[PDB]
């Protein structure tokens, strides 16, 4: 029969040379991590705006007025370095010693932005 935004004071904003820190996370979820400007909301979206650049895991995207499917997702217990060059408006992201790759075979994140009053960092 309801993210949380984290960054450093306003004052240590910085305008030029090379800038490098490490973001550890030991889980795979919705995180990003980037550096916004001295003017970010902290309750919008990390990087939908112009005050902020920052790269999502959750998704391999960098975050921008948009988002474009950049580098590779992380696992528990990783490392993200990011490094910032002023000199030539140059963005980068290394997964634990792995500088990530675009889609179009070129290891830079973002280019060609106004420097305007500052980089701080950021997380999410």
């Amino acid at each position: 029969y309801r993210f949380r935004i984290f960054r450093a004071e306003k004052t240590y904003a910085v305008k030029a040379g090379r800038w490098y820190f490490e973001f550890e996370a030991v889980t795979a979820g919705d995180m990003r991590v980037g550096w916004s400007r001295p003017g970010c909301q902290p309750d919008l979206e990390l990087g939908s705006d112009d005050r902020a650049f920052a790269f999502d895991g959750f998704k391999a995207q960098r975050w921008h007025q948009g988002n474009e499917h950049y580098g590779r997702s992380w696992q528990a217990g990783d490392v993200v370095g990011c490094m910032v060059d002023m000199n030539e408006h140059t963005m980068m992201f290394t997964l634990n010693g792995e500088i990530l790759l675009d889609d179009s075979g070129s290891e830079l994140a973002f280019k060609d932005f106004d420097v305007g009053d500052g980089f701080i960092p950021v997380c999410s």
